[PDB]
């Protein structure tokens, strides 16, 4: 009958459906081994080194976020909690961010599924307050821009494509892998919605010199006239700085930063589906963006490009920020920068390599081989998959395109006996690399 | 130390902090149970009759989710498999939608985090799409329109405004929940980028009449010249039309039916977190709105609003497509079906209702009150509240902000004992009603 | 075969007999998911602050009673330990009571259901202690009676009905809610086989002057020369007093009080099915009802109405006493009384009510509304069921039926977050009345 | 700090508290070790054979039990789905008993915490009825008795003893260990509340020839106008007859059979803790003796000696009434009733003993030593013990204190390979014994 094993039954003899759908069911056992089985075939997320994302929480936070996989977030009336703590997670993220509330003052800004949505709320926002401020002066508003950097990453080159904007770009030079805050400025012109910084840059984890930006942009808005804003892309670099360098003025301590995106699946320590995006004021956010729905129980104030989707990742960060608090966070941040250290070192001391990365900024560490010549670096990439490592290598954007890197992202999960593991078998693909 | 039980400890003698992030760390299980107790005031998922969302699902599924809770889905190159199994979905869904497809080829279409998002991905195509035509034309493309009913979710108001796109709607009328056909075509004009049609109305759960849409349209395309297409969004009603009504032609056996989006955490039986969009061809997704990244491992043809994300609800997609099959789906929407038959009569036998939704489309069931003089339905809905159920009450779009309707929508989990006990406790709310002012 | 899942299968279209046992088997997983969701309509035991009874243990006391839901623990010969550990509490909890005990002594005293059992018990051993001395002087003993408050618990009427006591009453004042020791040592006469004091009223938690009633009825005894005894129920506060009032004389310190009623399952932190009985000595005990077994192995000194019973109840109850102890127990009531004080605050900050419980006694709040005229405590309790809160709203006895009062029970398991978000609601359910007829 | 495993930590140095609670509390890890290390001296529930106590359930019903540990029972208004199951399964235990009820009726009876609760309510039904009964014909009601046979279980002498009643007992003979039905019914006088049958004795499980006693009766009640009842305690044989004979008429079949008890702990396949008690009709239970309280929400029809208890052995054995059915149960007693005679068997084939239990009747075998000479019954069963299992010795009542038996009660969870063990080292030790003083 159905006394069969998985793997005695007839089951286990067909390859699973690649383009039509069954006819008949099969037994759940059998569906859950088959699809298991298959997916061992994927790379072990803890060994994925290329990755931001965070791959490892606490055994009593997978159970928070089990208990609410069936909450869907989108239903405000019927979850009100739920609802609660993903405002409570604004609060408390703003005022990280040292945004101008008033204590007990709530403040303005929403949760995402990452900071790809953050940022196009982010682009949206500042995209209808130029419209806004441009028809009310009569001028034209068919040609808006963004200025960044050639490091910029693609959620940028998204928005700039799906909603219109002209995306003017600060190209990269032999040696300097981050945005010219001057050339930036330069390139401002009256169509310019927003200058957009990094905080962390995906290629080296380089923090930028936003609060030079602001500066010199502050100058330039007495002469034009324009009122330039900036917006920080902080996806990783948002949960480091407050951290490990709360000296470091990059927020909404510098007056023309007026929106900032984070993600909070990145360094905010949770499983991939949760960013945050934080707005200065009230003003900085049209409320013609703001929706109220009602066919689900009451009004409710909506700002997504999504509707439906878990809560549990919204859940999830609230159990972060208040189970770890400043403390936690710095602790799990320290311990990061520790492990970039202990790896920098090791590859320094193999004098093949050239780290292309900073001392502080993200905890990460990107290099390239002195003398590329019998050797690639994505040969060594190639090589270390064997060990189960997952270690990228890419080129950089021009005007850089002739330089080529190795990184390694150090997280939460990524211990000092993972780390000295790394060295030694990056040393023994070189060796195997000594011999062909 | 901290020998202390959660609840002996100084730790619950504190309210969870609102607006500031603690300084210190706090025990774990502390953390735990504070935020668990308080979600405790939240609703029941499974209660919750407001939702289309599915509340439940096979706790063999449940592993598979909680084993890649940390897989980032767009980390194609770490995951190949996980990458594999969103295709073959696609794939699955598109012969499930009847798309010209030939056996073996590769379906056009993305997984997203929902209809919303593959809503604003297949208006994108369309808008995209109709520039381009219109480029090449050297007609203007400033002022692009969509046409739908009044009836419109949400999600085609927000992509009309964030995308700098007209809304043209059908206005409704009373005893006619969904958009006409007719009027529909009749504001069709040279700058709709598409004409939207619902496949079960959030209001009423009724299947909107495509291919009259379809049929209508094709004629005034041979006059007009302009190659309007139709969108279906199948938010619900793309995981029952198939099993449920196959001979009913919505898909793309109508030739003006350009793509389709589809919520698989709602009737696709996962949990919130999935929707899908598929495309007839490949012509109809411009290619320019594909990005190619390679800072990851390789180059990945990628055409989402969202970016790092869970991959659980596509794997778990992937098991409920296989696990079931056509088979396990349709007894699923049969049940659901069942369902909605005795719900609805133990409300005709009250004769205080009119059924307000029709007999077949989305498992659901929207009715108003005969006489809505001493009591309204919002007072039912409170009153409701008490026992556990969440059943919604809402005034319909213009023009019919008049009727004002009841909605109990039937998922996968909701059996005959808790339907019969549904029964019950309205009629109870009823009595309760009739000893006040 | 059976590859459906529960919510595919024809199991869910058949609601849950009502009336006969259906004839087939059906699968295990089926029964379990229409049962379980059915219970969802239970209200959540967390948020029933109506009950005095604990619905929260540590998961590691979960395990121990899971480990032993299979031993039954009337088979002491086959299960020594659990006898032990049985003994083990009555010994602690009679010390706790200040039990004239030598160092290693054995305490008289048994292990109950609960209190309702234990005071039945109780009762009994007074009837029959009080029937003997009676025939001993020749003396009638067809009118026994016992002497309480009209404060008192439902189960001392069902002892008085069953074993044909009588109930003598010391009727409620307004504003004077527990017995007066004055009245209650008036009634007795030669016919009472006790005076039941209650160290914790069900209806404001108030403790009952148990010592003034004990040197009022030893001057009485004096002149009587009858030996009328004094019982303690201490339901809830005989867990409470000892931690948070250990000067206060209730207990055996006091001569006249000859047993002790306390209930695990309350403020002993136990889930239900624990209740406890104290004898001051061997002598409050009459042997002749005691009962020795034979049939389950050996000899087995038994005085209970029940026989058969999970033992697992008894073993969590050991736990909480050697995993606590006199730190653990006053940490949570300590607690408990921490969140009394906010909930009782934040009711005064309305100005709306006036509180008719203590300062000092069982953590709990009781309050009535100021001006009772358009709406009444059992509409604020109906509203609040909407939120999820289970807050019970009952007029006082005679002669106080005038009297209506809300009552919030505070428990190991309600955290200062609850409390605060009980308050908040309380106020929107008051706001939400400020605009009704 | 507390990075100490529990065993390399200083709380496994000291013992378990016996006497006074401690000061300070424990880790809850270390709690658990040792509380649960001195459980593991308690004998195996699965492996004793002294009781007819269920010892094992099904995974998915532990789960529920789990669920609702923390659901207090009394709790009507809170737990209303609990409270109905309790009511369904009255139903359906009244049904199984051939119940005078329509259809759809709601059957008399309430469910108890074993059988011991359920025959005191049973018996003062029955002697609150006979009062009244006296009371209107002007006669005394100072004498009540109840008639049995000397084969009682304790719980009818409890009764007896604590509510004042006589018990009059007919007397065992050598050969024949159950109530004659002649002798009772000439025992049966004005005085007799009832005479109370044993479905299943637990000295050798024979069934009382419950259907000849009710024929006498009605005969003697012709001439004394007496309206003598019938009670049977079906403690266990309840769960049995109904599906292995249902040919035999014991039930309410018979019209002198006003009540029956039966133990759901028992052969009612559920944990320990669950009883249930059925009337014939409504008149049978007298009202007086119902409560109704609403300090807790509302009125409810209260008639049982407790009150807070677990409510998890009443959904436990709703899950096995409806997961079972008639052929669950069916299947479950053919398994035990053929172990019986697997295990008689080999104990005839060794030709020591003498079979003193039936062939048919509660799943059983009592059996006793041909020639008690060199070694009696309790040296059997002490060597047991050394191999597990535990297998009691006893005494018959008068006039047979002289018969000595070993009983094995065969369980649902008693499977063949367990029942063939046991009658192999029934014959080791039979050899160990050849070879002894």
């Amino acid at each position: 009958v159905s006394v069969h094993s998985t793997f005695a039954s007839r089951y286990v003899r067909t390859s699973l459906p690649r383009f039509k759908m069954p006819e008949n069911s099969i037994p759940k056992e059998a569906a859950y081994q088959i699809i298991n089985d298959e997916l061992m075939l994927d790379g072990n997320p803890r060994l994925n080194l290329a990755s931001f994302v965070t791959t490892w929480m606490e055994p009593e936070c997978d159970k928070l976020i089990m208990s609410s996989i069936n909450k869907n977030y989108v239903d405000m009336d019927e979850y009100p909690v739920t609802t609660e703590l993903q405002n409570r997670c604004v609060n408390m993220i703003a005022h990280l961010f040292n945004a101008p509330l008033e204590e007990a003052e709530t403040a303005v800004g929403v949760g995402t599924v990452g900071s790809s949505e953050a940022i196009m709320l982010a682009g949206l926002a500042f995209k209808r307050k130029w419209q806004n401020k441009r028809k009310a002066e009569g001028k034209p508003v068919d040609k808006p821009n963004i200025v960044t950097g050639a490091n910029v990453q693609v959620c940028w080159e998204k928005f700039a494509r799906y909603f219109e904007v002209e995306l003017k770009e600060v190209k990269l030079s032999e040696g300097y892998y981050v945005m010219d805050p001057q050339q930036a400025v330069d390139m401002v012109d009256e169509n310019t919605i927003c200058v957009a910084a990094i905080l962390g840059s995906t290629l080296n984890g380089e923090f930028e010199d936003v609060k030079l930006l602001n500066d010199l942009l502050v100058e330039k808005n007495k002469e034009t006239g324009w009122d330039t804003p900036i917006h920080v892309d902080a996806a990783s670099g948002g949960f480091i700085a407050p951290f490990l360098y709360p000296e470091l003025e990059w927020d909404f301590r510098l007056p023309l930063v007026k929106s900032i995106n984070v993600s909070g699946h990145k360094y905010g320590l949770v499983y991939a589906g949760i960013g945050w995006v934080i707005w200065r004021n009230k003003e900085d956010l049209p409320e013609e963006l703001i929706f109220h729905i009602n066919y689900l129980g009451a009004d409710q104030p909506t700002f997504t490009l999504n509707f439906s989707k878990g809560s549990s990742q919204v859940i999830a960060q609230y159990y972060q920020l208040i189970r770890l608090g400043h403390e936690g966070y710095r602790n799990v941040m320290e311990n990061c920068r520790e492990n970039m250290i202990v790896l920098r070192e090791g590859l320094e001391k193999t004098e093949r390599f050239n780290i292309v990365s900073k001392d502080e900024g993200v905890p990460l560490v990107a290099f390239s081989l002195k003398d590329s010549s019998c050797h690639t670096e994505f040969e060594i990439s190639d090589m270390l998959r064997r060990y189960g490592w997952i270690v990228p290598a890419y080129t950089m954007p021009p005007n850089a395109q002739h330089i080529t890197v190795l990184r390694v992202v150090i997280r939460e999960d990524f211990s000092r006996t993972l780390a000295e593991r790394l060295v030694i078998d990056i040393e023994k693909v070189m060796r195997e690399l000594d011999e062909l």
